């Protein structure tokens, strides 16, 4: 273990001292391994073309031998395995003696070979090698599969090992790219403009989350990492850009678990002249279309407890179920919330109800946080298939425009799948007087110890004073999306280098 | 000014008390203003279709009147202006009295109109309105153009005003999107995989830069914002992904100027089995092709001192000039650097030369920092057209692989345009023993006061011990790219919300 590594360092020193090949700068492949398979994969068993010499390269996944004169390698690159048959009778002695040449090679090494193409008598796609070059040695003994790792968390702390050994991990990251391409194309075809707004913020806002804090030394100013881009993106609608979207990181200085990483990838879009009804229709079309693209059906498997456990079929057939936020809580409770929803009376009542149904109390006990606890217990748990929870109270929705019909409510929805939040969207609040009021209430909750409440943002209020058109806005958690698309129950599966404890 | 804002708040309260329209939730347009222009722009002068009622919306850019009975608006939306002709004869009195309705509207307001399509007798594309709705008022008196702003830095502190008033700013951000689309497509067509790596780092590295520092409260751990993604991206090549790219923010806790913002957008790619010669050829093909796409030619204007100043024509015709880093310094100096380049003798000599040619001394006076100063003076200043500076010394290049031929050098290049760095690239160092050594030397320089030197990254060394294939890697500053493409001399022009004092 420890000894293998030291020996390998010693081998490489020896190789260098001996003037043998030591980390060559450039190896010129004749073609990729996939291209090789495509060209030679259909030749007859035992076919060899001694009139073509080719150079191939990959990582060694196997070493076997029949004699001191015949060695069999597998190399892997770009999802393709090719066998190398090294017969001493073909060995170019100018590269060294056969046994010396091959004694420098171990499983896990990145290597190059030259030789003649064809297929073994047994029908294996092969190169009949004349030489081998060590390009980049592996200094550690590898397992042949992830099951051989000391523990499965090595897959995340040393992701290169997972990628090396585990086709399923590679497929996830390819599916993620494909899904994001689909999403961009959806909006590009609607005439959206992709934008980038600051990740360093003088004032954080646009979500309910605790921020990361930092400091710009030259400008002598505290900054926050953005929890969301919303407050910048809306300024672009004031600016008249009409349809904008942004895809990138949010930073939330919070705990980690199966559906939470301190940095995650979100998409937000803002569309002038849309309301939240329009946004519900768009969400259905975008997401059902992506599901159909990936899976070939709107009904897809999900394994909450891993692949040998129970399977639920998630059905994305549109239109999706709607749950009215307050009404469904009241159905669950068998009684009504007190009005107004943010009165001390309703706070007291919601505390009683949390205690009665054994729901963990939030801190502080704001109306907003209590409502969220009750929603989490009574409503989110009904959202197995994609379901919209709609019409959130204003008290928990400071950037959402008041509901045109329903007192105390807003024109907001969240999309939930398997009980987890995927999207958050609303008819945007564009009336500066109440916006300012709602910011002041947020700053009061923050001063009372609500670490998820944001400070007042005057620059945003001033922007609203220049006239935000009627607008609909929307956010999607891309990591969580990939979790459902790829049937993973742990966000660490869909992020290359996720946060880990010590 | 101050009074206009208060009065507007008072108007809105009155409107609301009177039960008139107050921030309607939804206005259903019949079509976009561009679509309207396309459909009605070629009717004969004076044409009106009283059989079609349409709803249009935009921001009011103009209000004129010939009487108490006839008002002319311009509304602007989605790059299209349409004239609205409001004649009292057509006014739907159910929406209120004409004069009341129109008295609520000011220039800058977002509004809706309904009416009949056609064209004024003078040939102006118009809507003959029957009604108006105030959708979102502007509470501030606006200029009609950016020249009317109290000063031009309002354009950056209040970017919505620039976008509102200034077609040129809107065009820049559209060009930026188009350029990034072109770049993604170039690599997607090569079979690259786009990836995302952490912006929050236990250890920062992959560039020469001072980081932002933060803290994760739950894990009780200091973190750094990434200065570059390089050290993660290389691990993905160890992992066998073969061809990866990432486009996103870097964070560098430094001064701001015409070509520096504390957050900026960079692309990095890593390509197994490529070397820096391969990367030079790729750079030429990608960049020249993008220039040709945007401009229709490989020769483009640049105005270093603004649009009334001198103009330089930048020529992207390939292949581009190469300047060998050390040899060009020596040409400039008229004498040779002392060897080894990191010896005390060469440090002393480079200090003398900086003093002789009036180059500001760096602190600390490392070989790397001195070499950079001399390159900045003697080499970068020769790079008007896209030019590669190649073969940087190892001492200033801790992640670049040793040059296969030239001692003390590496297989590195930077791309310079108009004296500014656009790209940085190399044959990647994949030999863990030296890599560790060069990290240790960086950490020594850091301890001796080099605020741009990075700490040792053990996890990266361990990753190298699992075998990084021969690899070529590359970085591009997207903001700077847009500066040349769009002929801007200030990075604040190409970033929506740039840092300000
Ligand atoms: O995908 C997530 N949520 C869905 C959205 O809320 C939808 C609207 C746009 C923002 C994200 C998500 C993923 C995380 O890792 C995470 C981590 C956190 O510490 C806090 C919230 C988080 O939320
Ligand atoms: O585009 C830039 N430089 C070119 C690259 O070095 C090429 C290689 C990939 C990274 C960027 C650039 C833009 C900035 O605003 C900036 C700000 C800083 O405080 C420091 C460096 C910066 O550099
Ligand atoms: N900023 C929101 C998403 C968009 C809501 C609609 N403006 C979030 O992070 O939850
Ligand atoms: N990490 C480099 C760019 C890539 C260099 C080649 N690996 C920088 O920020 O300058």
């Amino acid at each position: 273990g420890s000894h293998y590594t030291d020996n390998r360092y010693k081998m490489m020193e020896c190789i260098k001292d001996a003037g043998r090949p030591f980390y060559p700068h450039k190896f010129k492949i004749s073609m990729s391994l996939p291209a090789y398979a495509l060209k030679y994969g259909n030749v007859e068993n035992g076919y060899i073309d001694k009139d073509t010499t080719l150079s191939l390269s990959g990582r060694v996944t196997s070493i076997r031998s029949s004699s001191s004169k015949l060695i069999f390698y597998d190399i892997f690159c770009e999802e393709q395995k090719v066998q190398i048959i090294a017969n001493i009778m073909e060995h170019d002695i100018s590269t060294g003696e056969f046994s010396v040449s091959h004694s420098e090679i171990r499983r896990g090494d990145v290597v190059g070979f030259t030789g003649f193409p064809g297929k073994s008598k047994r029908g294996e796609l092969s190169l009949f090698s004349k030489s081998v070059v060590l390009l980049s040695p592996c200094y550690h003994m590898l397992p042949t599969a992830i099951s051989g790792l000391k523990d499965q968390e090595v897959r995340y702390r040393q992701r290169y090992l997972d990628l090396m050994l585990n086709e399923e991990s590679r497929k996830v990251f390819k599916l993620r790219s494909r899904a994001i391409k689909y999403i961009r194309n959806y909006f590009d075809r609607l005439g959206f403009l992709e934008v980038e707004t600051p990740m360093l913020n003088m004032i954080y806002g646009g979500a309910a989350a605790r921020p990361f804090i930092t400091y710009h030394n030259e400008l002598e100013t505290q900054l926050y990492m953005r929890i969301a881009p919303e407050l910048y993106l809306k300024q672009l609608i004031v600016g008249g850009l009409d349809k904008v979207y942004e895809i990138g990181k949010n930073f939330r200085n919070e705990g980690i678990d199966l559906t939470h990483n301190p940095e995650f990838t979100a998409m937000e879009f803002y569309m002038a002249y849309a309301d939240y009804y329009d946004l519900m229709d768009l969400t259905e079309e975008l997401i059902s279309g992506l599901v159909l693209e990936i899976h070939g059906s709107l009904k897809i498997p999900y394994h909450p407890d891993g692949p040998e456990g129970k399977c639920i079929e998630i059905d994305f057939t549109t239109p999706w179920k709607r749950f009215s936020f307050v009404e469904e809580i009241e159905s669950g409770l068998g009684e009504k919330l007190k009005r107004p929803l943010d009165s001390q009376e309703n706070i007291d009542f919601m505390v009683e109800m949390c205690e009665k149904h054994e729901i963990e109390l939030p801190h502080p006990r704001t109306a907003a946080k209590l409502l969220d606890k009750l929603a989490g217990h009574f409503v989110e748990t009904k959202c197995t298939n994609p379901s919209f929870i709609i019409d959130h109270p204003q008290t928990m929705s400071p950037l959402a425009k008041w509901h045109r019909e329903k007192p105390e409510m807003t024109e907001r929805f969240e999309l939930f799948v398997l009980g987890k939040e995927l999207c958050n969207a609303y008819t945007e609040l564009n009336e500066p007087l109440q916006q300012r009021k709602f910011f002041e209430q947020q700053a009061d909750a923050k001063a009372s110890g609500d670490v998820e409440a944001c400070p007042i943002d005057e620059t945003f209020c001033l922007a609203l004073e220049h006239g935000l058109p009627p607008t609909g806005g929307w956010g999607l958690g891309i990591d969580r999306l990939i979790m459902f698309l790829a049937d993973k129950n742990n966000i660490k599966e869909v992020i290359l280098f996720p946060a880990m404890r010590n």
